[PDB]
């Protein structure tokens, strides 16, 4: 018009695109829901100082569809909105180093992130999408501001909603490279007889039953159809790590026997969680907060263990 900026508009924050926008119209007359680092501008005119800035708009063309697939291997439309809206409240957290690790001090019923974070940092695994490898690299770093927004948006979930640890986990590890992961299970009835079965990925390294990886390989009673109960044991296991979860119960965490933990203090509806680490003794990181014990015992929900490779010895 009588009066332009230039700008450049992205879905990545790499590619850039030129545009020139008049400075009385608002940016959402001009591209549509528009986001300068988190902030909605979309019903801000142009302002002076925002000439030569980069600004986050939805993809809306082919150009800009295969950007963002490429990026964050996301197609859902409202995916970009929400990661965005995250953002603005990630980068007011603090992210203090805890005993070497970066945690999240407490806000907004965050404590299922910060034990994910920490989980993350001590086991081995590599992401997929591009955004979530450049953002997990800053996040080691100390700044992990768009690491935690990324984790909101992939899981479906906003600042303040309590969220699960398992199945925060879930949605992280199948945009993992767990391709080389396999898992062989054995069920015994004595009615029905044995059945063998396999699970690869994201399957071959998660269990929702029992906590202990020493019992699963003696073996755990689970129903049959028959309506005995049969037993599971494992048979055969691939991968770095293994991931046990159960419903939250009292449970005794030994120095040198696992690697970390999360514990779970609440209900249904509101709650808190904790995280152990097993290191030259036990620490119990709860955000910003540390303290160390001999020994732990509390409402344990999910445990990790160190893994390579494991062949039973049961016939
Ligand atoms: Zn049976």
């Amino acid at each position: 018009e009588v009066r332009t900026i230039k700008v450049f508009t992205t879905v990545d924050n790499i590619n850039l695109h030129t545009q020139v926008v008049d400075m009385s119209m608002t940016y959402g007359q001009q591209f549509g829901p528009t986001y300068l680092d988190g902030a909605d501008v979309t019903k801000i005119k142009p302002h002076n100082s925002h000439e030569g800035k980069t600004f986050y708009v939805l993809p809306n063309d082919d150009t800009l569809r295969v950007e963002a697939f490429e990026y964050y291997h996301t197609t859902d439309p409202s995916f970009l909105g929400r990661y965005m809206s995250a953002l603005n409240h990630t980068k007011k957290w603090k992210y203090p180093q805890v005993n070497g690790l970066t945690s999240i001090k407490w806000a907004d019923n965050n404590c299922y992130l910060a034990t994910a974070l920490l989980t993350l940092q001590q086991i081995e695994l590599k992401f997929n999408p591009p955004a979530l490898q450049d953002a997990y690299y800053r996040a080691r770093a100390g700044e992990a501001a768009n690491f935690c927004a990324l984790i909101l948006a992939y899981c479906n979930k906003t600042v303040g909603e309590l969220g699960d640890v398992r199945e925060t986990m879930s949605y992280l590890f199948q945009h993992a490279n767990l391709d080389s992961c396999k898992r062989v299970l054995n069920v015994v009835c004595k009615t029905c007889g044995q059945q063998q079965t396999t699970l690869k990925g994201v399957e071959a390294v998660m269990y929702m039953g029992t906590l202990s990886y020493e019992q699963f390989k003696k073996g755990v009673q689970i129903p049959c159809t028959c309506g005995k109960q049969a037993t599971k044991y494992l048979v055969q296991q691939e991968s770095p790590f293994v991931m046990m979860s159960a419903p939250p119960a009292q449970y005794e965490l030994k120095h040198g026997t696992f690697t970390c933990a999360s514990e779970y203090t609440g209900n249904y509806q509101c709650g808190h969680y904790k995280h152990i680490t097993s290191k030259e003794t036990l620490y119990c990181i709860d955000g910003a907060l540390l303290t160390k014990s001999s020994e732990y015992k509390g409402p344990i929900t999910d445990v990790f263990y160190k893994e390579n490779s494991y062949t039973t010895t049961i016939k």
